[PDB]
């Protein structure tokens, strides 16, 4: 009786005629202990742990590119949760792309970890639903799910796909373009939670240079701490590369696009979803290169969860 937003990122579990009940990190930390690996915790308390383990410990994020990596520890993560909001049915979401291998092993330790049944559902479906577009109907609704996995791009009527792809950028690309920028260009060593910080608080899609910051990091020639201050202008060059993927994945959707379809999205727009969504100006750049109105969703990091859970009380 649930649906689960799978994500490498956030974990979410709708329960039926409840609502969304648990948002979680997906993060499983490990502690090593007689040889042995036992789960010491899951979800917010573990994610706090990332890139701050003493050597007795391991923070793992099981899921990654969108998909399940760990498949033993993806398990432990998805037991945890599903017992932390009670033998249930089950819909999970999927990115478009996902392979058949890759689509098996969901299903599988979903059943796993305690399914009476799996039934799969396309994230950018799921997300289009969860942000209001009326993809029942006989028009054309274009969303873009920005994950720190995967970006999904999506026409949908129809109640189904007309188009969709995966494509393999999003956050975590986003956040590694970040620590090699500050590794290549300020000789300083950052880690996941510091470049993360640095997207949400600087990061853009367009260079304005514009607001800075000052983070943290261990200077290598130095071997000492040392705090740097970072441009938006800096950001916008070291997220340049990803966002011209997921620009240019946009544009080889709508070019696919029947065109009646073509002709209802230049009406509507693009919906944008998902926390990828929330990068500064990334609505304005898909505009400019597309000529098209872009929308984000209201809170785009609950879309996809919302989206299952209308499935679930239909
Ligand atoms: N304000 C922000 N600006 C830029 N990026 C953000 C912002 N807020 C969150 N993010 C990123 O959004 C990502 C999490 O979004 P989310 O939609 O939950 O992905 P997911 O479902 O967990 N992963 P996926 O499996 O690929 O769909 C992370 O990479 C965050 O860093
Ligand atoms: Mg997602």
């Amino acid at each position: 009786d649930i649906a689960i937003d799978l994500g490498t990122a956030n974990t979410l579990i709708y329960q039926k005629g409840k609502g969304i009940v648990l948002n979680e990190p997906s993060v499983v930390a490990l502690r090593n202990v007689g040889g042995r690996k036992v789960v010491h915790a899951v979800g917010i308390e573990a994610k706090q742990m990332l890139g701050r383990t003493p050597g007795h410990m391991e923070a793992i994020r099981p899921m990654r590119d969108g998909v399940i990596a760990d498949f033993e520890v993806a398990e432990e993560m998805i037991k945890y949760f599903i017992r932390k909001v009670h033998n249930p049915k089950v819909i999970v979401c999927v990115p478009s792309g996902a392979t058949a291998v890759e689509r098996r092993a969901i299903n599988d330790s979903c059943l796993n970890a305690g399914a009476r049944r799996v039934g799969l559902i396309d994230e950018p479906m799921a997300a289009a639903i969860g942000a209001g577009l009326p993809i029942h109907e006989p028009t054309g609704s274009m969303v873009v799910d920005i994950g720190g996995g995967t970006t999904e791009v999506a026409v949908l009527s129809l109640s189904g796909i007309v188009y969709s792809r995966s494509v393999r950028v999003g956050g975590d690309k986003m956040d590694e373009a970040i620590i090699s920028y500050m590794r290549r260009h300020h000789n300083l060593l950052i880690g996941e939670t510091t470049a993360e910080r640095i997207k949400k608080e600087i990061g853009t899609a367009r260079a304005p240079e514009g607001l800075s910051i000052d983070v943290k990091g261990r200077d290598l020639m130095q071997g000492v701490p040392r705090e740097v201050r970072i441009s938006e202008k800096q950001a916008a060059d070291a997220l340049a590369e990803p966002v011209g993927q997921i620009v240019e994945a946009v544009k080889v959707a709508l070019e696919a696009t029947p065109p009646e379809l073509a002709s209802d999205i230049a009406d509507k727009g693009i919906m944008l979803t998902g926390g990828g969504a929330l990068l500064r100006g990334l609505d304005a750049e898909i505009r400019d290169h597309t000529g098209l109105p872009v929308t984000v969703a209201d809170d785009p990091l609950s879309c996809v969860a919302l989206g299952c859970g209308k499935v679930l009380e239909h």
